C-alpha cells in the first residue's frame, strides 16, 4: 500500500580505522598530504578520545534509527536510508548512484548539521541533485536547515537545564553558557550566508528555553586556509569572558555538531577543558544527540514536515 522513498542522509564523514587518517585529511586539505609530524599528532588525538572505530558507527546508527522510526510513525511511505559523505566513501555521488540502481525514483535528503551554509549544506544538496540529474529518473527534495525544529531545540534546552541543576549553588549563579558550531571562512558573508545568524538564533532559543540569561556565541575547529575564519574561537572566547567577568563554570553546547566526533571530544572536551582548568573554572559539556530516540524523533519530524506530512 505504501510509496517507496529514498532517505539520503549526508554528513562530513569520518575515518573507519587509523590507517584512513592520511587519505581522510588529504581530502579535507584539498589534495595536500599532511606531513609526518601532523599524521602522528592526529593519530594521538584519536587515541586520546577513545579511538576511531566508534566514530563512523554513530552516523550509521543515526541513519538506521531514523529509517526505522520514520517507517514506524507513519503509514504512507516506506523509507530506505542511504549514507552520502563529503570526505570518505560512501561519497554523496555513490549514494545517489545506489538509490538509482535500487530503483528509487523519489527521495528526501537531510544533512546531519542543523544550520544552513553555502559551504557545506548547499554544496551537498547541489551535488546530490546534480548526480540525480546526470542519472535521470530520480528526484530529490532537500532539507536546508533544521536548527529551529522545536523538538531539536527542546533536546538541548533539557540537557542544559539538567547541567545547571547539577551545579553547586555558587556555580549555578556564576556560569557562562557557550553555544558553538564549526567555524567557516568569513568570506561566506559575500553571499549573504545565513550560517552565523542561524547559530545566534540556535543560541537564543536554547538559552531562552533553559532560562539561562548569560550566554555567548563562539566558533570552533577552524581549518587552515589563509583567509580569515569566523570567530571568536571558543578557546579565546572562554578566556576573554573569564578575564572580563570571572565565571566559575563554563557549559559548552556545540549545537552545530550532532555526535561524539573529534571536534567535540577533542576540540571541546580537551581544548576547552585545558583553558577552564588553567583559569580554575568547572567544565561542563552535556551529551551530544548521537542516535538517542529524542533526537531521532526530532529528525523524523523535520523530514515529514519537509514532505508536508
Ligand atoms: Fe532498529
Ligand atoms: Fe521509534
Ligand atoms: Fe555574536
Ligand atoms: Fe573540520
Ligand atoms: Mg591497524
Ligand atoms: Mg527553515
Ligand atoms: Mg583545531
Amino acid at each position: 500500500s505504501r510509496k517507496k522513498m529514498g532517505l539520503l542522509v549526508m554528513a562530513y564523514g569520518t575515518p573507519y580505522k587509523e590507517e584512513d587518517i592520511e587519505r581522510y585529511y588529504t581530502h579535507i586539505r584539498r589534495g595536500r598530504k599532511p606531513e609526518p609530524e601532523m599524521l602522528q599528532d592526529l593519530k594521538d588525538r584519536y587515541e586520546a578520545i577513545g579511538g576511531i572505530s566508534p566514530l563512523a558507527q554513530i552516523t550509521e546508527q543515526q541513519a538506521h534509527n531514523l529509517e526505522q522510526h520514520l517507517n514506524e510513525i507513519q503509514d504512507e511511505i516506506t523509507f530506505k536510508a542511504y549514507i552520502g559523505l563529503k570526505h570518505i566513501e560512501p561519497f554523496i555521488e555513490d549514494a545517489v548512484a545506489e538509490m538509482h540502481k535500487d530503483g528509487i525514483t523519489e527521495a528526501v535528503s537531510i544533512v546531519l548539521a542543523p544550520h544552513f551554509s553555502t559551504f557545506s549544506v548547499q554544496s551537498y544538496n547541489k551535488r546530490a541533485k546534480e548526480e540525480a540529474e546526470k542519472l535521470g529518473g530520480l528526484t530529490i527534495t532537500s532539507v536546508e536547515s533544521w536548527y529551529d525544529e522545536p523538538k531539536f531545540v527542546t533536546y538541548w534546552v533539557d540537557r542544559v537545564k539538567e547541567t545547571y541543576a547539577s551545579m553547586p549553588e555558587d556555580e549555578r549563579e556564576n556560569a557562562m553558557l557557550i553555544v558553538s558550531a564549526h567555524s567557516l571562512p568569513e568570506k561566506i558573508k559575500e553571499f549573504g550566508d545565513p550560517y552565523p545568524d542561524q547559530l545566534h538564533e540556535s543560541a537564543k532559543l536554547i538559552a531562552e528555553g533553559a532560562g539561562v540569561s548569560e550566554y555567548a556565541v563562539g566558533w570552533q575547529s577552524e581549518g587552515n586556509t589563509p583567509d580569515p575564519w569566523l570567530g571568536p574561537d571558543v578557546q579565546d572566547l572562554t578566556r576573554d569572558l573569564f578575564e572580563q567577568k570571572g565565571y566559575q563554570a563554563f557549559v559548552y553546547v556545540p549545537v552545530g555538531f550532532v555526535a561524539d566526533h573529534l571536534e567535540v571530544l577533542y576540540d571541546n572536551d580537551y581544548e576547552c577543558k585545558v583553558v577552564t582548568d588553567d583559569i580554575g573554572a568547572s567544565y561542563y559539556r552535556p551529551e551530544m544527540p548521537n542516535a538517542k530516540p529524542e533526537f531521532i524523533d526530532a529528525l523524523a519530524t523535520v523530514v515529514l514536515k519537509k514532505l508536508g506530512r
